[PDB]
């Protein structure tokens, strides 16, 4: 098949002055992805939140200000998550069903807050390290490790991530894998 | 010796078939997570311990295996709490992992999981061993697993027991080892 399996491409920390270029690259290369936006940036850039939707992306919750959430009390975690639901929905991004904790850091209290808002926690299977100066080569290599169902962490801002997009599409196509959405039931990548 | 880890799991024990399964796993150098029902843990405390003494991890699979999403919250709470108590009381530790019966979940269930400090664990591959899968098919399902991925098997099927040596060979051939399931990510990782 054209798609023998699906992977979860994801981009944290937008939207941003880098977002439109990234979205254009993804669509031109036939890729869809989940954008884990910060609420403060969704609030500041509602038109870019919509641009993600119009590009064929799914929009998800990445907290309001990107704190270390497990260092917060429950009320503060609740504020961070709820304000982000509101900012994304208000901007036309839908009401997210997925949440990625900043730094991947979680605890039972955070889990309770996620459940309150009907959010599935989404970590990752592979960290592209694009936030930690990974080369374009290294990012493409990280994508090459993904199997059916697996999710990769990338970010909205790195230049090497934007440069990687065509080779990411090539890597997936070579393997008979396609870009998929992330199931709120299982947290793994599935057919859109 | 391990290029990566997979999550072997067995639902619905313990049972008159458990000790045979444990012996096969240990003889073939495998470890796994046993998702026990609370009622069977209560009925067979010595077999709960046998799982620990064989090198397995023990997790929560509800008390009576209801369709949890058809229950009220207090009923879900009783099913999960009594299973925590039954497993810990039998010497299986206090579980960190919970698999919903039938893989069926909702936000209410997620809230209850969080209250008890439980990470929800579905699966990446269903072996279909509960649905009359042949030994060949079960081995084939294991062959689809990549690093981090989790497979659903059950404690009782004869073909699952028969499959253990070839499961071990399949994994060893790929440099994959049997791992623990992370409470933070729900992915298979190196045993602690
Ligand atoms: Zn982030
Ligand atoms: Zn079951």
């Amino acid at each position: 098949a054209a798609c023998n399996g699906y992977v979860g491409l994801t981009f944290d920390d937008g939207p941003s002055g880098s977002t439109q270029s990234l979205l254009n690259a993804l669509r031109q290369n036939g890729l869809r992805a989940t954008m884990f936006n910060q609420g403060q940036y969704a609030a500041q850039n509602p038109s870019l939140v919509r641009a993600q939707v119009d590009a064929g992306m799914w929009v998800a919750n990445h907290s309001y200000t990107h704190p270390h959430m497990t260092q917060l009390g429950q009320a503060q975690m609740d504020s961070e998550i709820s304000r982000t639901q509101q900012a994304i929905a208000g901007a036309g991004g839908g009401t997210p069903k997925l949440f990625r904790p900043p730094y991947g850091e979680t605890n039972a209290t955070l889990r309770s807050v996620e459940a309150k808002y009907g959010l599935t926690e989404v970590i990752w299977d592979v960290d592209s390290q694009d936030w930690n100066n990974a080369s374009t080569d290294a990012i493409v290599q990280a994508v090459s490790r993904l199997g059916n169902g697996q999710v990769i962490l990338m970010h909205d801002w790195p230049a090497n991530t934007l440069a990687a997009i065509p080779r990411i599409a090539q890597t997936l196509a070579g393997k008979g894998l396609c870009s998929g959405m992330i199931s709120p039931q299982t947290g793994r990548a599935v057919a859109p």
